[PDB]
């Protein structure tokens, strides 16, 4: 049966992913030097403005302000005319530091509550729902072609959409595509579109999807000259889906960016993206979501869902069996069977946490494990 | 077949509800005094401090300090030790104020792009699912009992996360709670684990439901007793998730708060809980989800998906036709059948959005008609 769903992706340089940006920065800046700091670090950023603030608790000593405009300058705004210039904007920070004052560590109990959702499903290479990866791949394009000046005239801020329409569980096809890029007053609207159309649609959908039909709209306003932080504000913790999987599988609250691993809200999340994504190269079911819940102070989680949405080849009670024996689900033990206390993050920040196959949640290595304990097959 | 799910609640004065309350106090004082004001008001609040910036197009002035410090005395923050003083904290604000500059305004296009979603399902009242209704009852209650001298030991912050079992589809019962309330020094943990059972547990959650099994964990590491900004951040637009259903449901990015409804990322979503709701009150299906997405300039939505889980009662194609025969989906079309213009919104900002029927998209006005156009029935 028909029905078209959709999902949105935004480039480096959108103010909330600059935010998301620059807090992993902090973070992967102090886990440099002191792998088992504690770091909460949340960052606003607004016309002049890049406020970080934090809760930190280490030995490290670092710089807030170079590290932030550095991070400014990567995406590239360097420039009143752009509207954010990494090289003059302010940075206040308001960082607490503290520094650091059971028998078996791996039984600590979890710091916060929480609920966290984890999916693949075999619609892709990368065992990601197709939108979300579309959406990223669009994106990315846009700071690909801008970065090495084959586009040029194209400044950071962009947002794509993109909307699939499916049969039953089978993408048909692309109806709707839009991409809005932030460009210089050089260039204008059809010109723009010709190349956005050449240089970063055509060469990253499929073709077999896109038709006669597929309705595209590029900057459907016109002309996306100023962005970023001018007339915006961006804060860690509100691209939140996009990081995810589009709004394909669901969400707990949380958020990752400036937070250190022993922070369930993003362990736990990894974790659920490794079980699920092992779930499936492992031929047990097609599709599979995975509800974890933590309780302040208890190490088991209070909660497994595992939600194989009628694809399973295997019962579900013995899904969540073998859920439990492959994976120490324990906040520590996520820590440890991920390998999460190195400076990893920051590539986070951008396009997908998941779906990027050279972070360690993405490794399918349970796979075959899996496969020949869900009974031998 | 069991399974679990749990969903988490915070109380008024967690720290991201306090930003969500400020932004949203501030949206209804420019709505009071001017009903189509563009605004958007993201705060950001932290242990001295309250930042809130924005930008707000409108005739309309208005003193974000005096707002913001009276939202923050009537959370009940109004000592030092408590961690965070109304009365002396410190209020900046960076507002950019912009001063007001088709043929049928229904048909002027989306603001900007989204993916926004809704759900009903019967397993409750108030037609919401049942988690998420009871986490939010457990923080309300726990605000009811301290601002009213029943409980007055007790402070602002606190969260509950409650986790359901479920057979096919039916609740079971209740296998774990949690609670943790910032308290005085005055009471010790004993006697408060006590009070909060009398007091605020045994009073909300339904008693066929608690067994000799669940698992109550009620201040699990003690001592919580400087709270609310004292430490931590607030930022608007964190607490997403319990806004919405608690993670039963799907999201789009994006948050509520600070923003006035010409942005469809709170008012799609408020329309999508009003067709959903109808849809389940009209007995077209037992649990209702629904997509809706815009792109910037278009006024039709790029798309809709309806999914009833296999709980119709009617077939779908039928159903998505209903769909858009009784709701203007369009960005004013959706401000038209709701009415919205109007200083309603603070109280969104608390405990759950959606559930609370006196908001104007949980009235089920369309039930009827919903009724007898799925043919007649
Ligand atoms: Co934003
Ligand atoms: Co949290
Ligand atoms: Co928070
Ligand atoms: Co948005
Ligand atoms: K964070
Ligand atoms: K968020
Ligand atoms: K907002």
């Amino acid at each position: 049966a028909k029905h078209l769903f959709t999902s949105e992706s935004v480039s480096e340089g959108h103010p909330d992913k600059i935010a998301d940006q620059i807090s992993d920065a902090v973070l992967d800046a102090i886990l440099e030097q002191d792998p088992k700091a504690r770091v909460a670090c949340e960052t606003y950023v607004k016309t002049g403005m890049v406020l970080v603030g934090g809760e930190i608790t280490t030995s490290a000593w670092v710089d807030i302000e170079e590290i932030t405009r550095n991070t400014v300058r990567e995406i590239g705004y360097v420039h009143s005319d752009m509207g954010f210039d990494a090289n003059s904007c302010a940075v206040l920070s308001a960082i607490g530091k503290q520094s650091p004052d059971r028998a078996d560590p791996l039984e600590q109990g979890a710091g916060d509550q929480g609920l966290m959702f984890g999916y693949a499903t075999n619609e892709t290479d990368v065992l990601m729902p197709a939108p979300i990866t579309y959406a990223h791949r669009l994106v990315q394009r846009q700071a690909e072609v801008r970065k090495n000046g084959t586009l040029p005239w194209l400044r950071p801020d962009a947002k794509s959409q993109v909307t699939f329409q499916y049969d039953d569980g089978k993408i048909v096809g692309i109806d709707a595509v839009v991409l809005s890029t932030q460009h210089s007053e050089e260039i204008d609207q059809k010109s723009l579109q010709e190349a956005v159309m050449e240089e970063i649609i055509k060469p990253i959908l499929p073709a077999e999807w896109l038709t006669s039909a597929t309705k595209f709209f590029i900057n459907p306003t016109g002309r996306f000259v100023i962005g970023g932080p001018m007339g915006d504000c961006g804060l860690t913790g509100r691209k939140i889906i996009v990081d995810t999987y589009g709004g394909m599988a669901r969400h707990g609250g949380g958020a990752f960016s400036g937070k250190d691993p022993s922070k369930v809200d993003r362990s736990a999340a990894y974790a659920a993206r490794y079980v699920a994504k092992n779930i499936v190269a492992a031929g047990l079911a097609d599709r599979c979501e995975i509800q974890v819940s933590y309780a302040i102070g208890v190490a088991e989680p209070t909660s497994i869902m595992v939600e194989t949405f009628g694809t399973e080849k295997v019962p579900s009670e013995q899904l969540t069996l073998l859920v439990r024996e492959f994976f120490d689900l324990r906040p520590y033990g996520l820590i440890q069977m991920l390998d999460l206390l190195h400076p990893i993050y920051k590539e986070t920040a951008a396009y997908g946490h998941f779906g990027r196959e050279h972070f360690p949640w993405e490794k399918t290595d349970k796979a075959q494990l899996l496969r020949d304990a869900a009974g031998l097959k």
